[PDB]
């Protein structure tokens, strides 16, 4: 099984670009990440930092998750990320999404020891 640190790796982590590559970014990545496999995935973010900047969130700014838990940890600087949203023309297996860049806050949830990131809850 793939444990739950590298599944938001493989979910949320591009360090290979500063930013939004093209408007074809989001159709790619999506399909090369693996997330639109079984359906569209219909919201993903990527987060365009080391891993060792986003693994240091979980010892930053705790804040309530979404869900109610209290493993949620927000950045205290912003953080390059790519939002992907899917499209009015997107039909599985044919998923398409609409690439958007940002420069935001983001709130991850932690576990484990090492306590790292394994959910991506919210940008701000
Ligand atoms: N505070 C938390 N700590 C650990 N896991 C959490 C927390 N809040 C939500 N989750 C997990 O997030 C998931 C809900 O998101 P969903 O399954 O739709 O996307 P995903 O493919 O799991 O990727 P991501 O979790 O990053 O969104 C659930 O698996 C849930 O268990």
């Amino acid at each position: 099984k793939e444990t739950a640190a590298a599944k938001f790796e493989r979910q949320h982590m591009d360090s290979s670009t500063s930013a939004a590559s093209s408007s074809n970014y989001c159709n790619q990545m999506m399909k090369s990440r693996n997330l639109t496999k079984d359906r569209c995935k219909p919201v993903n973010t990527f987060v365009h930092e080391s891993l060792a900047d986003v693994q240091a969130v979980c010892s930053q700014k705790n804040v309530a998750c979404k869900n109610g838990q209290t493993n949620c940890y927000q950045s205290y600087s912003t953080m390059s990320i790519t939002d992907c949203r899917e499209t009015g023309s997107s039909k599985y297996p044919n998923c398409a999404y609409k690439t958007t860049q940002a420069n935001k806050h983001i709130i991850v949830a932690c576990e484990g020891n090492p306590y790292v990131p394994v959910h991506f809850d919210a940008s701000v």
